[PDB]
């Protein structure tokens, strides 16, 4: 009954990012987000330089016309020092330094070398091969601007610059719990109705990977008061709080009794297969997040919703969310009209390099199993039917949480 | 001379992964390689239970066609251990405990509650809608085979096994340096042709993200007793070592004398680009990758080479040269037959969602234009010149390393 983009940006539209920060050393930069601009110290690159292995020349000494000696050789590392006669070139190579007056270089295949001198003949502009101080980062200009998120690409980069150590925005801090007599813990002789919980785990997983602090309180005994208890004590503690089962989400009972009373706290039914139920909203000092309790529903769920919450909220400026592809079906897909179908399946490249995808088999919540199998999810569209093979799909593959 | 094929193969080959294990809980095990098949010592499900919201019946009630009441409920957590009399139904929640002397599930949708009880509008067959007890997995059965890299795929679904921890093979430990008085950290000023120092911290953060322990020495004086010794240590304490560079890639140098002192290393000549040397091979207790200068060249070398290799040290049996796509051109490239051509680009939706490749544009080697502008490598074939807009080509998006999965 709400598409699963309505939720989303009424999330997002509530949600502030974090703005508190620190300073680290790149090193430990990994997956951060900046928290201030990075401004140039230097200009890149430094110096004028040339783009090719060629000679340096001088306007005057082309039109002249008569081949110009090599004076000398101008290197990556070591600059032509010396004298520079007019009716002579300099020896350059890709990246050394144009020398002191340079008014061009010519790429070595528009000349012919000779006993004494580099014989020129096609026309020379002024400036041609040279790349000039600054030109692929001026000193003074944002490099990387506040909510990037800090990866291999970037850290070297500002390491080139000389930097040290850079502001990030402080880690997300998201605390956890289930709760349920049916829950039990790995070890214990599974119960009576009793069951391994697993939803936490996996929640914890992908929080952790997702590079926030996780703050595991566990099972809560099936009790108001312990519930109430474990509800400020997170909220005291956390910008998050993420029940991963047994909290109501929307059913009546003391769980749900307590979140009204501790919080303003939507109950969703999203149209989306799997799953449907979602709880969120605002308690004191944090965000809550009540998912269902079937394995399935409650991953697709926390992947789908609950990560992109906490990338907006992480002061990341970009969808931390993995993009979509367009694609075929090498399998007919069942699809019935009315939810947003996530199926799994697997891209990978055909016979005639094509990328396609295939259905994992099975597609129901009772199995887990559909996202090992699985590389990718495929996004079938709410209203769109069944779907016969070779037709134009839309898929999602799996981000590192799950490969 | 030498195919970027070839190389990896030679490396490969010759290498054997680590044994020695450890055991944690699950929830230290993200991205560990699972060192024994995971075997299922119990079954699930583990009592036979019901696929549907409808009513535990039987075969001798159903055989009276009569209206039958409800004697209790079975729910989740709630199992129905009571009396369930001759002539009555129980009520029974989707997934949960099949009651004493049952034979099939009904749903609602084909029954209907009457005054006198629970009337049913449907056949009704014996295995209908109880899940076998163990039909997903077996008991004894093998889940998760020995090699398996743990992900949140296969880390709940071990404990929904209801096992705390399993056995992995401990985290391989690359010994990582660079040398060369030129090479300067943050803080301090340039001693006229002195350059920042980044392939190593590139590298650090690399071989961090693929689960290593680094054990980074930092930029090592360019001294024979500073630089074997940095090397004694190294081989001592790890399993690789990577000089991220300023060690000889088969210059002959201070350096280099002492590689073929400590190990038998060969110094290889790539056909790609951008880059070329490359320098790989045996030392006493680790196994030595010499990585050149520059830094676009040691970035791709490290990605295309070292990376793999680490993949095989570590246990991962999947085996693992990264994803790629045959993608049309938005730009023109320039392109020299005879090398194997990474230069770098960007992968992006058109119009239509169908993807498509943009140059960086190209100006310098340079880590910006390269990893930053690029989103993926344009690899391009070893064989082929120059590319128009719209010739099909081969591109190899960046993993997590680069922000890009």
């Amino acid at each position: 009954l709400m598409s699963l983009d309505t939720a989303l940006n009424e999330m997002l539209s509530r949600v502030t990012p974090l703005t508190a920060q620190e300073t680290l050393p790149l090193v430990q930069c990994f997956g951060r987000i900046l928290a201030s601009d990075v401004v140039s110290p230097l200009d890149v690159p430094g110096f004028d330089n040339s783009a090719m292995d060629g000679y340096a020349v001088r306007l005057a000494d082309i039109a002249s016309g008569q081949p110009l000696p090599v004076a000398g050789k101008s290197f990556a590392g070591q600059p032509y020092h010396g004298e520079w006669p007019a009716g002579t070139c300099i020896r350059i190579m890709t990246g050394a330094p144009v020398p002191e007056g340079c008014e061009a270089v010519v790429m070595q295949e528009q000349t012919e070398q000779m006993d004494n001198g580099v014989r020129f003949t096609a026309e020379v502009r002024s400036g041609q091969n040279i790349r000039r101080r600054g030109e692929d980062i001026s000193a003074g200009a944002v490099v990387f601007p506040a909510g990037t998120r800090l990866t291999t690409a970037e850290l070297p980069v500002i390491a080139s610059l000389g930097i040290a150590e850079v502001p990030v925005i402080r880690k997300v801090r998201v605390a956890l719990f289930s709760t349920g007599d049916e829950l039990q813990l790995p070890g214990q002789p599974l119960g009576d109705g009793q069951i391994y919980d697993t939803n936490r785990l996996a929640v914890h997983l992908m929080l952790e990977q997702l590079g926030c602090e996780v703050i595991n309180l566990g099972i809560i005994r099936d009790d108001p008061h312990a519930l109430r208890a474990a509800f400020i004590e997170a909220d005291s503690q956390a910008d998050v709080v993420i029940s991963s089962g047994g909290v109501s989400v929307g059913e009546a009972d003391y769980t749900k009794t307590i979140l009204e009373e501790l919080g303003e706290i939507a109950f969703w039914k999203l149209a989306i297969k799997p799953g449907k139920p979602f709880a969120f909203g605002k308690l004191s000092n944090s965000w809550f997040c009540g998912l269902p309790g079937n394995p399935v529903s409650a991953t697709l769920t926390f992947y789908q919703l609950v990560q992109p919450l906490l990338a907006k909220l992480s002061g990341n400026t970009a969808s931390g969310l993995p993009a979509r592809q367009r694609v075929r079906t090498a399998s007919r897909l069942k699809k019935t009209p009315g939810r947003l179908d996530f199926q799994a399946g697997v891209l990978q490249r055909n016979a005639d390099g094509e990328l396609e995808v295939t259905t994992t088999g099975h597609q129901g919540s009772h199995i887990f199993s559909s996202f090992s199998l699985g590389n990718c999810f495929i996004v079938l569209e709410r209203d769109r039917g069944n779907v016969e093979v070779g037709e134009w799909v839309e898929v999602e593959p799996f981000n590192a949480l799950f490969g």
